[PDB]
RNA sequence: UAGGGGCGAAAGACCAAUCGAACAGUCUAGUUGCUGGUUCCCUCCGAAAUGUCUAUCAGGACAGCGCGCACGCAGAGAGAAGCAAGGUAGAGCAUGGGCCGGUAUCCUUAAGGAGACGGACGAACUGCGAAUGUGCUUUUCUUCUAUGCAAGCGUAGUGGGCGAGUUCUGGUAAGCAGGACUGGCGAAGAGGAAUGAACCUGGCACUGUGCUAAGGAACCCAAUGUCUGGACAGAGACCGAAAGA
RNA sequence: CAUCUGCUCUGAAAAUUGAUGGCGCUUACCAGACAUCCGAUGCACAGUUAGCAGGUAGGAGGGCGUGUGUCUACUGGCGAAGGUACCGAGUGAUCGGUGGUGGAGGUAGAUGCAGAGCAGAUCUUGGUGGUAGUAGCGAUAAUUUGUCUUCAGCGGCAAAGACUGAGGAGGAGAAGGGUUUCUUCUCAUAAGAAGAGUGAGCCGGGUCUAAGCGAGUGUGUAGAAGCAUGAGCGAAGGAGAAACAGGUUGAUAUUCCUGUGCCUGUGCUGUCGUACGGCAACGUGUAUUAGCUUGUCGACACGAACAUCUAGACAAAGCAGAAACACCUUUUCUGUUCAAGGGGAAAAAGACCACUGAGACGGAUCAUCUGGCGACGUGGUUUUAUAUCUGUGACCAGGCCUGAGCCUGGUUUGUUGAGGAUGGUCGUCCAUGAAAAGACAACUAUAUGGCAGCACAGUCCGUACCAACCGUAUCAGGACUCCAAGGUGAAGAGCCUCUAGUGGAUGUUUUACACAUGUAAGGGAAUUCGGCAAAAUGGAUGCGUAACUUCGGGAGAAGUAUUGGUUCAAUUGUGAACUCAUUGUGACAAGGGGAAUCUGACUGUUUAGUAAAAACAUAGCUUCAUGAAGAGAGAUGAAGUGAGUUCUGCCCGGUGCUCGGUCGUGACACGGAGGAAAUGCCAGAAAGCACGGGUUAACGGCGGGAGUAACUAUGACUCUCUUAAGGUAGCCAAACGCCUCGUCAUUUAAAUGGUGACGCGCAUGAAUGGAAUGACGAGAUUCCCACUGUCCCUACAUGUAGACUAGCGAACCCAUUUCCAGGGGAACGGGCCUGGACGGCCAGCGGGGAAAGAAGACCCUGUUGAGCUUGACUCUAGUGUGGCCAAGUUGUGACGAUUGAGGCGAGCGCCAUGAUCAUCACGACACACUUGUUUAAGGACAAAGGCCAGAUGGGGAGUUUGGCUGGGGCGGUACGACCACAGAAUCAGAACGUGGUCGACCGAAGGUACUCACAGCGAGACGAGAACACUCGUGUAGAGCAUAAGGACUAAAGAGUGCCUGAGUGUGAGCACUACUGCUUGCAUGAGGGGAAACCCGGGCCUAGCGAUCCUACGCAUACGAGACACUUGUGGCGUGGGUGUCAGAAAAGUUACCACAGGGAUAACUGGCUUGUGGCCGCCGAGCGUAGAAAGCGACGCGGCUUUUUGAUUCUUCGAUGUCGGCUCUUCCUAGCAUGGCCAUGCAGCCGUGGCGAAGUGUUGGAUUGUUCACCCACUAACAGGGAACGUGAGCUGGGUUUAGACCGUCGUGAGACAGGUUAGUUUUAUCCUACUGUCCAAACAGUUGAAGGGAGUGUGGAUUAGUACGAAAGGAAACCCACACGUGACCUCUGGUGCAGCGGGUGUGCGGAAGUGCAACUGCCAUGCUACGU
RNA sequence: UAAGGAGCGAAGGAGGGCUAGAUUAUUGAGCAGCGAGAGGUGAAAUUUGAUGACCUGCUUAGGAGUAACAGAGGCGAAAG
């Protein structure tokens, strides 16, 4: 047969363009800095705010951009790194932030400029602080828990825009707009209505699949669809979780 | 974004009147056990549609039947006369299979059974047995025979057949399917059955005079009349049963 | 009288008209005989001749002709070759001469070399016919008259008549074209030839940057591709310094000329400058370069309402000129102009500054709103148009003259108003709506800078025209944009007009059949698969509006009424009166509505060119994988179901996916033992596999049999088999039910239909999603109201073609000689044989030419393909897993490998610890390697490369998927062997002919020598019986002989008993159609067997139990061995084993309804032919039955025929094509007689019937369900018989069924896909030829006639009278003449319907100044003549 | 007014809403010790344990609750 979409999908020419894009986002180098936020903005691809920041390095203004957390405004100044307060809106080493205390915008290693929580209503929580080996561990929200370094930055607060998927998209153009700018194919054709030719799915005088839907993680690429790999599969309910910090 | 690749609100849709794999050019005069065609005259000879093996059944090869060149040469698609083998037609029911009825007598019953016998029968029953056909010897056995036979060597076509008379098997049968024997049409014209591949007479270089065949002889149409019996039905010359006055 | 033989007779029915061959024959027949004649390519005689003589496929011998070579002989201007008429020679292929034409070359003989002879190939190229002066040439607005040319153009010009109608058939640009543009001449004409024509600082290109492309360099490659970075490039419609009026040419113009300007720079001469004002909001002053830095401009979505301006359009008055006047009118028409640049208001809308000090309150918008972070008020500051003036006069209208110049006007007001411009507000979004070049301000330094005059400069390329573009063209198609008047009306709708632009194949009143349209008595879907097509409804205003619903909707529900002109009131609500001959959204424009069911939620999308859908999409719902990012879990990708509401039961046995451990297996490397060494051997061994768990919103799956309740039925209850679990909740003859047209109710007169119920449901069912509704479908289906030419049943009229005529002018197709009936024939003839008939012409028509299209698409065959699938065969990319490979450095412990000095148990193995090399974790440093944490962080790990080895692998690649066959498939095996039967008494001998057997078994069931029988039957012998052991007599096999069938065997070949391993070893010859195989037989040998010996034995009493080349295993002796020699491996020879059952021997799964190619009537799906089982119809016999009684009527059990209208059986004709079911329409034939006419019998009183005979003239209907033929009901009737003609009839129609490509459901399949199972959507071409048929002319002067031959026509029902009669116990109950009607036939318009071309009238919208006369769009009332039936 | 409503003074109650804290207990994980059974009942089996249960230490993570004092005691319109 042919080439799936899955595939074709994946080539160079359909890459997300960035002709649109404000800058790259991260944190400064800077051992400590004063910022001033200068504007909050919307970029074409994204739903959270982004942030313009300016500061000094030498004589020369420099500018920056940051996800925005709730509650900064246009004007706010803003202490960067080291011997920074514990005020909404900082950017301080983690090993200096209280337990139970909400993060975003983690770094993984220093000076990474930050990763980890950046999507709209997301926060991470600390939740211990190891004295010896100088490690602090955080619960991501997939629930997963992972261990950084002291030295790692992090921001003060919740990332803007929380409460998005509330209301439902009732119309098939509402649905266009949001799509129209990611990867994924919209309007997506389902394989049991394709021929043999196009799909492992198509064909025959019934739309069915006709052989198992779960598929192996070392199966061959043209023909890796459907659940891949997967543990389980149904509604029924699973197991406990096992936790270590 | 470009061909075993694209693009698809998915129809195998669309990608320059081309898409269940584009166009141009080359390899390439790709291959073909299959269809079509294959160019002058006269003379002489003249088939096969069967057997064995084949991923063989619309094809091959080997053998059998033609022709050419021919070393050589007592032979013959016919009879007699001695001699073998055969189990069909007819005939029979003696081992085996198998239908109906029995006198005297016998056994029991007071029923039935057996029976000295008669009638009816078999592709896989036989006690007897033809005609026609087959083989052996003898020219020391009639009759024919050189314009005849012919080892050997080289090489062709053929390997879908069909029909008549006599017979057979399967089938309700069939211008049906399948065998055997002797001549045909295929590859055969001419005269006759009004017409017809195969039926009757009878085998063809080119002319002329006579005679016959088969079939005809009021007229169409070359040649026709006679004698004796039957027969009356818009009958017969061409044409159907059991049953009948 | 009874039998038998001959001829006649009865049994004896088929579809166009018919066949002893015809006409005829009764003395042309049947049967028995007789005469002699006619008749072949045969026979006789005679010529010619080698004479011996037919011939396909095929084979051989001798000759004729063509182009060129070598030689010999000749020839031509006193006319060569060629070509054309005649004449001679040869059986023939061919050859020779004569007379005209032609104008320079040509042969005869013998040999040599070949591109060496044509009717055909849907042959190749070129040229020409018939058809044929024919088919056609005419969609759109329309044309007439005069006059000149032209020389014969509807060409030009005047006057009329029309049309596009400002979303034009008008005026311009772009892409595309390229001289098509202008002048002259000529026809050569959508034709040529010769000239001429495009002028810029201010218009556009050359500039900037978008998405993006990229030279070079680095890395890579055999060279390439690719990847990292990046000079340069990238928009004639995005950004982008500065121009406008009026004139002029045959053709250019914001480009030329006149006038008035502007931008960017340069130089001269004058003339001034080095600062101030306001509480402030800010002003006055035309101001230099340069630089940091901060900011602004360039610089931006959609939608709605409200202001203001400008084009435009109206109406009054003034003047100037036009139109109109039988009448009327100060009625009607055209004009009334002002650019860029300069100067400049009031106004409206917003910002802001000073004083002031406000509320349970003031201000303010069409709408939101607004104020102590300062309201109202009073005075100011600033930003954004426009009117007006100047632009020095141009331009327009009119008058007077004129081959030129003068003169006069261009004045005032009101209403409205963009489809253009601008301003400040408001709404929407999980969507927030480009860059850069180039500018400007503030701040800091620095200063000869501003203005006026005059002068100079600004290169290069494009510039004509389009109705001329792409479609083979002068093609009804396609193709990016701009400007836009008046009326009617909501409206750049339709209809009518102003500005500007427009047109030719000719004449004829012109039948039939068409194509676009009108109208119709009475009836109203009866029509048809189906209301397909048409009709009906229609705008605005008011009254009045149901079920259900997600509460939004349904909804314009439905149902009803009103509407013109005039004259008034009243001011947006509207009222009232008067008036008209059909009435008023008058023309144009403009919904039919309701009740239900199946299905998809909705708007949206799709097979360009047969499918618009129930298919796809969609919002919502659920599952899966991941912490990797230029992205970071409210994320990024992969699947399934399909909005909302309500539910989503049970199963992890199989298959897959996933998790955990090894107990086993499982590669190469790395080790070990041995040997002179190679080859082998042993160990070792990840991941996988195996094993144990999880998982169905993963693939999917979800039962049988018995009994049992006070009538019968049914079974809550019991028992039994069975499993991974045995279909829960719901729903149903449903788009899913075979039987099936299921049963019951409702709808109709009548229901293969619809809806409601019921349910052991062939084969319903839960995100392979189940069930109940709303709103919305060019979706499928049933019914009702309105409405109608769909129909009964057709008629009349209009336009355009068509017929005839002038001008112009083709194609398909073609072996052609073409009237029928029967016969035969390749089984349906135009041509052949025997009969019936025989002409040409013009216009129509569709019976035939199995008419033309196109090497049948269905079906089979080919050792021909291609797309797609997987549990087919053999490989492969990717993904995982192991060991090894760039000398990192140094610590600690550990297991392991190799050998000593210790200890235990009757020098052994086992237990202690001490020295020698690798080596697995763990630490701590920095040097390889990694990363924009880069003056940095990690770190011998990772990540990335390389060489070998295992695992997985339809993601891909190649290929295969036997044969015979009463077509193929499914089934069997007639595919290798053996016996019997048949195949007309040797042997042989076919069919999916008949009855069967084989793929082995046995140390004896083999070899030998000797002994004796057997199966039964008749007597005996205790228990002991039907049947126990033992005896005597008979006993030709009635038994046995392992295993089919046949043959064979008696002191044995059978049953016993003894001994043996001949079921030896070498090597020959033969038989069965004879290779393999099986058997028969010769000679030589054994320290061979059995037997006294003669004799016998190298398997089984005989006929069946089996297999090549190459490779490999074993036995046997004799060989070979590379320059030489020794050994370990190897190679030769003979013979046996390991195996091919498709058995004279390849290594192999499906599907195509998306399909291709070569062929086949060697072979299926129609018709025809032969047959007639089966289907249908008829005879013979007489057992019984009929109230008696064979036979009024019947007729068992048996027997003989006919028919082709049923279905089989067979494969003769057609696969380079004979259009396939039913209906509609129309004609003819058959009889086996349903009605109607004449008769005979009766169990015939009468009435009504029943059985038969001669007879085919006239009849045999309207409907409901269904695609039907068929069936079954309702209504009528004299009666509602049965059939044929290529299952009559598609260049006659229709297209409902079946049978291409889309899609749903059930069942089957792992799947692609299947299903004489159900459902829905699905392109019907061409006559102009010949012949037939229908009419028309000629053959046939004119007037009056004749009648050969051909055609043919009237059929039936009722009433009255006989008559309440005959006849019958009664009840009942018949038989001419006359009159009324229906169907059919032929005519006719006096009457009555219908139609409206000629004729008279009326109104609506808009044109010609009014009225009168009238155009266009079309509407409407009446109606001559004519034609017609619903009339006579 | 030994009818009602407004108000003053000192005091009492598990009456109600909110903010910030708490002693144990039951489960779950980590690590350490030990080396065979634990659980449950009238009596037992499903079940779990050498991948170390049970029991004893130390760490942690959550979400409920307020024992004994506590009564013919108190409060509220009732539910509480």
């Amino acid at each position: 047969g042919k080439v799936i979409r899955t595939l074709r999908l994946q080539k160079e020419h359909w890459k997300r363009k960035h002709h649109k894009s404000k800058g790259i986002v991260g944190f400064p180098t800077l051992k400590n800095c004063e910022a001033t936020v200068e504007k909050i903005v919307h970029e074409s691809g994204r739903p959270a705010p982004l942030a313009i920041i300016n500061y000094k390095k030498e004589e020369k203004n420099t500018k920056g951009l940051l996800v925005a957390i709730e509650g900064i405004y246009e004007g706010q100044k803003i202490q960067i790194g080291e011997n920074a307060s514990l005020e909404l809106g900082n950017v301080c080493p983690i090993k200096e932030i209280p337990e139970g205390s909400l993060v975003s915008m983690v770094e993984k290693k220093p000076k990474d400029g930050g990763k980890y929580v950046k999507s709209p209503g997301c926060y991470a929580t600390i939740v211990y602080h190891n004295k010896l080996t100088n490690q602090t561990t955080i619960k991501l929200p997939s629930g997963e828990r992972v261990r950084v370094t002291g030295e790692s930055r992090a921001l003060l607060g919740i990332i803007a825009g929380g409460g998005k998927d509330d209301k439902p998209l009732l119309k098939a153009v509402n649905a266009y707009y949001k799509y129209k700018t990611k990867g994924k194919p919209w309007p997506r054709v389902r394989g049991v209505a394709m021929n043999p030719v196009d799909h492992p799915h198509g064909g025959g005088n019934h739309q069915h699949v006709g052989h198992p839907t779960t598929v192996s993680r070392n199966a061959p690429v043209n023909g890796r669809v459907g659940l891949v790999a997967a543990r389980r599969t149904g509604r029924k309910k699973g197991s406990r979780k096992i936790t270590v910090n």
